[PDB]
């Protein structure tokens, strides 16, 4: 069972005894830190998943100081663990945490350098707890980052989707989530996944559903879609000379409903133009739009591979020329690459299959390590500092300012988010915010004292997160 | 509750319907692939797996309701086979008719060689090996963790025996300070536990925890830390007392090692004017066991590592070890923690050496780099069918991508053997039953859902050992 007294790093263990002594009051900041592809803004998601599963509640019990004391005495060979203050939370709270949590909604999308959560202690004797969790707290840089990333793409996506069509039609379905196996764990799954559903309907990691159900909720029954398809090893199990009965029962099997069929086993080329093209063209010809046969080619450079094999099919398949002036494969007939794209390799296919005249409504993607492992809190600079603290009754505006890098200094005294004259985020420090001249405070209540009082379902959450260009 | 029957890529749902009709028999097997770096891997993490999510009773009857009322909606449609899960929990209580052969944890093997097998033990049951890949493949991270952390103590051992003429730390000089870098709570544990078969150094307890119920060690714990501290204690004090705060922070941790952060303002007036003048009693006089550890976090990392030891070598005595290297009093330490990964892990050492510095002065901490800035196409960490039974005849499958070379995957049964000279081989297409390379050294670890075989932690880190250290 979770013990959140052991969930934070060594270090923090011994920082009760560090403070200045007389400190009533540590009031830290989360911020995606400005740095000196430029990921601008941020959306901001998976807080209210961090507080549900680990903040909120009884979290302190006798037998969890106990379990703590005994490993941190092993642990750091001597005894520094802070057990009094522990005890403290479990006699006086009933083990619930005295703190408070503001954040801006969640779904938000907020330009960098700006407060998005705070956190402070709401007992004088606890001063010592807000940075006790900030390395709980911080891996929200997680799904801040995913959700950032896939938004995004959906941005390139856009973009290229109306330029060569004229619409935006089917958009939610153009990067679909393959990243259940490439990610670290199952509890990243979950959450990778339930980010990227933010941006997108697609996905085939499974754990996000859940996820989402259990902390976030949706109207419709689920948040994410699928749709059948083979893998290497439902075609390589027919044997090698036998690779058009494989198609052609797969096809069959699904004959009703989209189903993509991955064709490079042996030669993506020849499975295109003879066997696709040629031996099962009959199969092909007659399905439905809604039912379409998705190729999915899967090695080879992406953005070559791409070009050649629409280039095969469209000289063996019906193409037409839509208003834009871009060529588009029959409705029975499409394509998804699936291999090795990422952001900087969706922008190459999308303006390569651009500069050939070939329109992005023939093509979806897929990402999976690209999508929700090739990612660090370096990307968005996500960081937790303090920056107010209260010491023999006096506040202080407390902050760090390396010498050699200015892109890590820190923001000063207590912080609050508000809207612009020109309806841009402001980030006020210093307690400025209370002169009240920039409206009300985007940040809002989210946990106290060890309940969650603030929460979003995820349909408010998408809402938030829309495009410009969607809400045009 | 973790439910298997969810834990899969959506598309596998649908792939009982795509093999060959009358196939009672799929095998599959995952290897690091081979492609000048990551030579070698750890195999590290697969014992976790089988014991959190693929042993004992994994199929009931509420999971397979959910799993079918889930599929309908991610589906559209009713696609879920709902006999072969109830096939499964009627005939075998919900155990998994399964067998995974795997080499020994801790090993280290050159890529491209299998490193475990599956196969299904009930011809009923063809379609479920596949179904398991995505949770298996999951191992990826902690062999690359693992794997990436040895390398890491090559490049170690490599300078510490060349600047000091013995490995004396070693195993202290690579600090895990990843727990905050990591996309969760879950992965925090499984990496830390990776990079702990190599060191005993760490700030993320998760792996504390996941070590003691899935491994076990001799030792109480697995890895160890000391008291420090961070920017939020020293900036606290305000601007104008970062000297209060290092006076009292090193105070009140007089008899142990200390951590102190030093670049809140200016590391080198910290260096230099604070623990070089003001505070230089406090420093001159603790003992050996407990020295005072400082730690820059903000530019450039070598160039910030030489300009610091520079100025401590100024301020304190420094001797001339038996290598000729320069080496701070015992009393005094740095440890760089920011920005280190691989790469500017090697460049720091080197850095070092070219000044006549011992790797004795200094250890690294490293977050993102260790835990997090890894991927699966790192050491191509990949799960391949390569064996079928069809009608009763078995048959050799694989892919063989004409465009890429580096895909093709192995045919038929396999088995791991020693050659010669000793070195590992992987023979394909059954050849191991010809017996002309000695017995398969790969070993049943799972059979229809019970673990068949384990290995400690202890055991785990004998066979990750270093040549350097053997
Ligand atoms: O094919 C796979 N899954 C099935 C699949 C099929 C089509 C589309 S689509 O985007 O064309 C699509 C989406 C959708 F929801 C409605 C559609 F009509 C069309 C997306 C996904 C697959 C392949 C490799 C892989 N590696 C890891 C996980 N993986 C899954
Ligand atoms: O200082 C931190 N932790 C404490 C710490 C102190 C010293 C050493 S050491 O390698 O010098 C050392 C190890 C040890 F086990 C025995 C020693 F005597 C010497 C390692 C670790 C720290 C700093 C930043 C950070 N970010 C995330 C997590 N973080 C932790």
């Amino acid at each position: 069972e979770f013990n959140i007294l052991l969930a934070t790093d060594s270090y923090k263990v011994t920082h009760y005894k560090q403070y200045p002594p007389n400190t009533s009051k540590v009031y830290s900041y989360f911020e995606c830190r400005e740095k000196k592809v430029k990921y601008e803004e941020t959306v901001f998601y998976g807080l209210q998943y961090i507080l549900n599963k680990y903040l909120k509640g009884k979290v302190v019990t006798k037998e969890k100081i106990q379990e703590a004391k005994d490993v941190y005495k092993e642990h750091f060979q001597d005894d520094v663990f802070n057990e009094k203050g522990w005890n403290y939370i479990l006699e006086k709270y009933d083990g619930h945490l005295p703190i408070e949590i503001k954040a801006v909604p969640e779904g938000f999308v907020i330009p960098r350098g700006n407060v998005l959560f705070t956190v402070e202690n709401t007992d004088p004797e606890c001063y010592w707890l807000t940075n006790w969790i900030e390395t709980i707290l911080v891996q929200s840089w997680y799904p801040i980052t995913v959700a950032t990333n896939s938004r995004e793409q959906k941005k390139i996506l856009a973009k290229y989707l109306l330029e060569t069509s004229g619409n935006l039609d089917g958009l939610e379905y153009k990067l679909h989530d393959f990243g259940y196996r490439g990610v670290s764990s199952q509890e990243t799954a979950g959450i990778g996944a339930s980010a990227h559903l933010v941006n997108f309907k697609g996905t085939d990691t499974v754990a996000g559903l859940a996820l989402i159900k259990k902390y976030y909720g949706t109207k419709d029954p689920v948040p994410g879609y699928s749709v059948p398809a083979a893998e290497h090893s439902t075609i390589t199990a027919w044997g090698k000379d036998h690779e058009k009965d494989a198609f052609e029962h797969i096809v069959t099997q699904f004959s009703s409903v989209p189903v993509s069929v991955v064709s490079d086993s042996y030669d993506i080329y020849n499975a295109c133009e003879k066997i696709w093209g040629e031996d099962l063209r009959h199969l092909i010809v007659s399905r439905s739009t809604q039912a379409p046969l998705i190729i999915r080619p899967d090695s080879g450079n992406p953005l070559d591979t791409v070009l050649k094999v629409l280039e095969i099919l469209g000289k063996k398949f019906p193409v037409t020329e839509n208003s834009k002036g871009y060529k588009l494969l029959p409705p029975y007939l499409r394509v998804i690459q699936g291999d090795g794209v990422d952001i900087n390799t969706l922008q190459e296919i999308v303006e390569g299959m651009k500069q050939k005249m070939w329109s992005i409504e023939n093509i979806a993607f897929g990402s999976g390590g690209g999508l929700l492992q090739k990612l660090t809190r370096d990307l968005l600079n996500c960081s937790f500092k303090c920056s107010y603290v209260v010491t023999n009754g006096l506040g202080i505006n407390v902050f760090k300012d390396p010498v050699a890098d200015p892109n890590k200094r820190s923001k000063k005294g207590r912080l609050s988010l508000h809207r612009t004259p020109a309806g841009n985020f402001v980030t006020l420090e210093e307690g400025k915010g209370d002169l009240e001249e920039y409206g009300q405070d985007l940040l809002h209540t989210v946990f106290k004292n060890g309940k969650v009082t603030k929460s979003y379902s995820f349909d408010e959450i998408r809402k938030n997160a829309q495009l410009n260009i969607e809400l045009e």
